[PDB]
């Protein structure tokens, strides 16, 4: 696939997470995003430095501002399994609004055209870093990095065009 772009319809797919009683759930992407304005941001890896100290904290810190400007859900996707994503979410006890979603087989990431080859670096195939603004399945903003750098995909850069 070519990278998803502004004006495209967001594809469906299945993502995994733990519920409040600590049970494994798997739901569709459209079950979390249809009929509403959302942000979906992608990271190359749970527990990696840029993702963990810069990219995710930006969303937690700006969540209030973003929700006051119409955002109804803020979803973080990674090519990691839901066991790892549960441990990663627990490292942010401060976080009430970011949902951590698991695409650990990279299926949804390839449907977005956002696969990234990190074989040499020791992470296998992951997602490119990115942030999308999506309003009832229509992509309104698509801020997509080449690889895992951090230049266009911050919370601040989605906020500024809301």
């Amino acid at each position: 696939m070519a990278p998803i772009a502004v004006g495209d319809v967001l594809p469906d797919g299945k993502l995994a997470y733990f519920d409040e009683q600590d049970q494994l759930q798997e739901v569709s992407v459209h079950s979390l995003v249809a009929g509403k304005k959302v942000i979906l941001f992608g990271v190359p890896g749970a527990f990696t430095p840029t993702c963990s100290l810069k990219h995710v904290p930006g969303f937690i810190e700006k969540a209030g501002e973003l929700k006051s400007k119409g955002v109804t859900e803020i979803l973080c996707i990674s090519v990691n399994d839901p066991f790892v994503m549960k441990a990663w979410a627990k490292s942010y006890p401060e976080n009430k609004h970011v949902k951590f979603l698991a695409d650990g087989s990279a299926t949804y990431t390839h449907a977005l055209g956002l696969e990234l080859d990190l074989q040499e670096k020791g992470l296998g195939t992951r997602s490119r870093r990115f942030a999308l603004l999506v309003d009832d399945l229509k992509v309104k903003a698509a801020n997509i990095e080449g690889g895992g750098e951090f230049t266009v995909s911050s919370a601040e850069d989605i906020l500024k065009d809301l």
